[PDB]
């Protein structure tokens, strides 16, 4: 339906295009993404019960991609599986947990066996020191912290009766909050990307990745793992038909048109890498 | 991953190099597609309890994409049924692809098209074939309503020509009623091609039923993954091609094998695929 493959060969002249009469095309690609999605349902997360577990108010994920823990509305969790480059449930898109619900995130993480966490922005739903916490019927404890410039990696052991899980936690923490992203916010993210990515082709199940509302830094996030992995072994680019993909799994993932414009911006950044490097195939 | 998309105007130039050296790359192709899916479980359908409940012990259902039957405080695995939910050219879950339902199984195939809330069933099979069994005659045979389980069926209305048949169905279970479209294509072999202008033309007729209809659409042959595979791949690109000017086979076949195991078959049906695609771009090219 939404979908403008672009060979690589044309991506300068295509975003320079995209860019033209005030990012015309950029604003109408936008405005037909927000399109994506409104037919379908989202009514557990309407549920009475269940309204006091999301964060923004329409900010809903859809019934049938929802993520299910496993009382009246006890399976419920703001979160989707979301495709990726490898499976079709290889993300899970979610909020930020609230005070409310970082009972129930520990239980996803646990019962989803991810062992992957990437935390999108700066609600402390962790160990603050090295004591072990009983979230729930689950105890966590840090086992260790590294901290870089731009974000934070810590490892987790979570226990529950005689199952026991270890999971990586990858926070970024340079996210621009104003303003244009510069060549080195681009730059720092797509090694923050790659990072992750060396982790996760050694991992079960699938990468948890939130921000606050589970949608805008978190879809981009998704769209660019993808988009290094595809670049790296084709030679065109379906962003477009990416970003609609991932508005059928979750709402509004790319919150806004300066995400998605940022997302091309990335892309061309890697279209550049990808000529320099002039890498036969492995 | 596996992904190839084609500009229209060179698809003719594209299918004769893939058919080079006795279709060459075709075949490169389809050994690379034969890979997709291998690492998704699908511990359901390995369950003893639903052994008798699988047509064939290896066209088994993924469990992240299976369908599941709803039942109150049922028996253990009451929630199986080889299916699985196929992305569509308009939605997520818009396709169910099933295998032919087994005389074990009818009861369970009419509650899932009662509780999906399917109104369209596609059924590219005979139940049988050279007087092999291929698939259950689920249905009724007059007019008479039947009673599968606690869900009644009513053939309305039967209209039976040369390469398909077209059944009205009304079925309930107490007061939810529903009506249900039923195409039989009866001209495509198992494990073979139609042998493209009958197949289209099904293909469009039972389009012109979906714009009209809601629900997913309920997809099956005999396996439920070579002919309701290609099919499934013919339906969405008919609607691609009317869309847009390029096509990817390849990424359209690896996606559908990520939700169901070994949808298109054979290289012959992915090869017919190709020659479908070529025959809806000369159409489109009469406007």
């Amino acid at each position: 339906s939404l979908t403008n493959p672009v060979q690589l060969d044309d991506f300068d002249a295509y975003i320079k295009d995209m860019a033209k009469d005030s990012d015309y095309k950029f604003s109408l690609q936008f405005e037909e993404l927000k399109l994506i999605g409104l037919d379908i349902p989202h009514f557990a997360a309407d549920l009475p019960l269940n309204r006091c577990k999301n964060r923004y108010t329409n900010i809903l994920p859809y019934d049938f991609s929802r993520v299910r823990l496993v009382e009246e509305g006890a399976d419920y969790i703001n979160a989707n599986y979301i495709p990726g480059y490898n499976s079709p449930q290889e993300y899970i898109a979610t909020q930020g947990p609230l005070p409310e619900t970082r009972n129930d995130f520990w239980k996803m993480v646990l019962q989803q066996k991810s062992q992957i966490i990437v935390m999108l922005t700066q609600d402390h739903y962790w160990p603050f020191t090295e004591e072990p916490i009983a979230y729930g019927d689950i105890t966590v404890e840090m086992i260790s912290e590294e901290e870089q410039d731009d974000w934070a990696c810590r490892h987790f052991r979570i226990n529950y009766a005689d199952e026991m899980q270890d999971v990586m936690h990858f926070n970024y923490t340079a996210w621009p909050d104003h303003g244009v992203p510069t060549a080195n916010a681009a730059e720092s993210i797509l090694q923050f990307v790659h990072m992750v990515r060396q982790q996760a082709t050694k991992s079960k199940g699938p990468m948890i990745i939130h921000c606050s509302a589970g949608v805008g830094r978190t879809g981009t996030f998704i769209a660019l793992d993808r988009l290094l992995q595809h670049i790296r072994d084709h030679e065109f680019v379906d962003i477009l038909g990416l970003v609609s993909e991932m508005r059928s799994y979750r709402m509004s993932m790319v919150q806004t048109e300066e995400q998605y414009i940022f997302i091309h911006q990335c892309v061309q950044l890697m279209w550049m890498k990808k000529k320099e490097g002039h890498h036969h195939h492995h």
